């Protein structure tokens, strides 16, 4: 959630307040995945050291 | 013996890997001669100091 502050005024006596309502918003953030791979033959693992 | 890192990828939903087996390498250091020579007379051996 991320936000901002609200707008005050200097006003006089006797006078409406200006609307400050704030705004918002959703930052989002998605995950992904890497990959990697190494196939082998049988001889060399029992062979290779 | 040398060879280089793995490749790494970022991949979507069920997609095959690819292979990504490093290659290798063999540095070899041979060995070499060098040689001088200097021949003397007899009388050069016997007079000199």
């Amino acid at each position: 959630v991320s936000s901002a502050a609200v707008q005050w005024s200097w006003d006089a006596e006797f006078e409406e307040v200006s609307d400050d309502s704030p705004e918002f918003g959703q930052p989002e953030i998605p995950v992904k995945k890497a990959q990697g791979f190494v196939p082998i033959s049988i001889e060399a693992l029992q062979d290779e050291a």
